[PDB]
């Protein structure tokens, strides 16, 4: 029930952790893969490791257009 | 070649044109479905139409997860 | 169950609404005003209205330290 | 500034990394904010634990809830 | 302020929508500088053409093109 | 060929790895800094190394006013 209209139903498929933030890369539906950079808090908090479904949030105004 | 590592390949479904803004939503591979907010400059810069092919991008550093 | 660790109950005070984005005003702890920018499309389906108590959220990496 | 969204606070963590860095405020009423940034900055603001700081935010990047 | 990026420009060009504004700056050497910001920021900075500002950007905002 | 609407042309005078991420600081018209934190891993595809001639990438809206 967020705003963030782009929410990306999928799997993951790498992680990497670094000191501050976290690399969450998901594979999801029709072969694409989204990358993820979040605090390394939110991915302990959270509970995140490869194999997980998970789903990767993205707000409009964040998104480019490329012709 | 730009380092923003979330490239979805799509079609134009939906566009509305605001004053200063741009809502372009693009039918991507698997089903899913992307929401772009930009400026109303680059949409008609860029000629964004229904139907048209285009590129979603995301920098990593923009993406949550939910769990 | 976000990675957006910032997550800010309120009431709102402030709603415009535009053609593509819209305005939100929410009054947290301390009177303290968060103006939120989002699309038309979600507050219309989050129906969202003066008074409701929301959430107000925010991606650390958006969050800058004024000194 | 233009960004809307500026919060006082008292700074209460501190994260730093390698690129990056955390820093944690405590605002009003107990609320936490969360911000990651270079740490280039953490190093020239003079940020602390013990410091206050105010958290600043652009309107466009905050999202809701209901 | 934590944002590394601080470009002074004078103000060439001003949008105003309802909920947003565009604001376009001419900063050093002929580069134009485009952001959106909401519109009572654009009412409330005092900004209007030819107005001498800065664009202000946070780091992990920004990419970088090969 | 992309919404982002400012590309600011420059050379890398700075380059820090870290391990999710990576700092890139780039010198533009007038000696101005601009400051990219990107992945790692883009870092590395993309090849960027001190000296090289890069282009800055901002979406509009990210980009503040101080007056
Ligand atoms: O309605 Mo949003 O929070 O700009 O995706
Ligand atoms: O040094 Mo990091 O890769 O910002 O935790
Ligand atoms: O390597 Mo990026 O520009 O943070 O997606
Ligand atoms: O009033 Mo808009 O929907 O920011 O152009
Ligand atoms: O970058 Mo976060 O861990 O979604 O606040
Ligand atoms: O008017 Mo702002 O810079 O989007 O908070
Ligand atoms: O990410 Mo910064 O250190 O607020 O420019
Ligand atoms: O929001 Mo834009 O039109 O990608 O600079």
């Amino acid at each position: 029930s967020i705003s963030a209209r782009n929410q990306l139903k999928g799997k993951v498929v790498g992680l990497k952790k670094g000191v501050v933030t976290a690399e969450v890369v998901l594979e999801i539906a029709g072969g694409n893969k989204i990358t993820s950079i979040i605090s390394l808090d939110s991915v302990e908090e959270l509970g995140v490791k490869e194999g997980a479904e998970l789903t990767a949030v993205v707000k409009s105004t964040d998104v480019m257009i490329l012709a």
